[PDB]
């Protein structure tokens, strides 16, 4: 079989819906983070998530060298955080974390305490596939947030959820 | 660092949102499918997605031996399909594909033609983590899909999107 055109793969996926997260890290290689929707739960023992991130991202090599990361699922009111971490405004990495709502829990990675969900993690496995590194991380702590109406991304813009 | 309790991990994840897909297959080993939310896009060259499925399931066994599969991102009106393929109502595996919206495209896997996105795929690699196989699949065809607001899962209920 021949694979579909890269153009067709991306266009088709624009019609899917995803949550929006920020993946962040800190440690001796410095502070970095980026907006990521290619994230999912893998297994619950040991508890493990994965995230796929373009090796061309400035955050990629810093995350992999720090060895720890957080995954922060954003709430519907947090689209400006998603924009910041996607490179809009070109905010310097460190500056992205200036707001007091970013703290640490266990690893030293920045955790967004009012995200719908925030997992603090250590990297367990990295598999490089095409342009991206698929990073498997084990979850060592989490936040305890009240508001969790989701920020969603769909056909190239933000959305949230509705009943039905 | 100690990893969080399994119960605590599933708990937090209920507060995150996901898309809802059906993963299906057919071939020399038979017809099978199940509902899968742990799916994501990996890279666009070669166009590759991944999905995480428990190795204990009837469907996992057949998918892996057929070597081909489709991933079908469901639309907002299709919660009944998601329920069927999660085992709600105990519909026998092979009776699950009655509906005519299921057609063949390239590999012989059944593709849901009215799904928001339907990818027909060949398995490229499998990474085992805990109880799950993370299956990497290369996309060799797609449904050229009519417009569709997607099915989302959040807080143990189905939902769809709206605007901010
Ligand atoms: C909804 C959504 C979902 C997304 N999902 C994903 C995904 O799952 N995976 C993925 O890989 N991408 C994803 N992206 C893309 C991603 O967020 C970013 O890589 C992309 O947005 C590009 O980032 P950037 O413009 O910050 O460029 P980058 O070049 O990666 O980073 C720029 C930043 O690095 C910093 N920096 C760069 N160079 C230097 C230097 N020489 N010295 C000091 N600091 C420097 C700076 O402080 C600057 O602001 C997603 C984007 C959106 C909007
Ligand atoms: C919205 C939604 C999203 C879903 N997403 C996924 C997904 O991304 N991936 C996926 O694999 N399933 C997913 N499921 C589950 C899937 O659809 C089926 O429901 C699967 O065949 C479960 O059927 P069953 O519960 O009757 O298990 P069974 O009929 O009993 O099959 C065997 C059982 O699974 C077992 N088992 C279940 N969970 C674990 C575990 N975490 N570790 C070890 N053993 C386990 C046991 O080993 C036991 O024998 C999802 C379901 C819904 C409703
Ligand atoms: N990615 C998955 O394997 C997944 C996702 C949702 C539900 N299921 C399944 O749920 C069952 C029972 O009900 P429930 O309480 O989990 O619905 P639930 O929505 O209440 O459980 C919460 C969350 O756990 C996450 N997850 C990651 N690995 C998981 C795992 N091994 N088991 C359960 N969740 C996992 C999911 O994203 C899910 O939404 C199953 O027998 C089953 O196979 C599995
Ligand atoms: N997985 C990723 O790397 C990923 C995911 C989303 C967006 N992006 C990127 O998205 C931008 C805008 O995204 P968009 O949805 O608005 O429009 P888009 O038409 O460029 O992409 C549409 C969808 O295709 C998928 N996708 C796009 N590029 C991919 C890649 N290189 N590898 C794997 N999947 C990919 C994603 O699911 C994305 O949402 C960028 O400038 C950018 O680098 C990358």
């Amino acid at each position: 079989f021949e694979t579909v055109a890269s153009f067709d793969f991306r266009d088709a996926l624009s019609k899917a819906s995803t949550p929006v997260t920020v993946v962040a890290t800190n440690g001796p290689f410095g502070l970095a983070g980026l907006t990521c929707s290619a994230v999912c739960s893998v297994c619950d023992r040991p508890p493990t998530v994965l995230l796929c991130i373009n090796r061309k991202s400035y955050a990629a090599g810093i995350i992999k060298s720090n060895g720890v990361l957080s995954v922060n699922w954003l709430a519907a009111g947090q689209a400006v955080i998603s924009q910041t971490f996607a490179g809009v405004g070109s905010v310097p990495m460190e500056e992205r974390f200036a707001d007091k709502g970013w703290q640490t829990i266990a690893t030293g990675a920045p955790y967004r305490m009012d995200a719908a969900v925030s997992f603090d993690c250590t990297i367990a496995n990295i598999v490089d596939v095409g342009s991206h590194s698929v990073i498997f991380a084990e979850v060592v702590a989490r936040n305890h947030a009240e508001e969790c109406t989701p920020l969603i991304y769909h056909r190239r813009q933000y959305a949230t959820t509705r009943s039905l």
